[PDB]
């Protein structure tokens, strides 16, 4: 799965793998 977390006008799509 994914997981997208947004603050401080900062927003990213971590994914399994690293």
């Amino acid at each position: 799965q994914c997981r997208r977390l947004c603050y401080k006008q900062r927003c990213v799509t971590y994914c399994r793998g690293r």
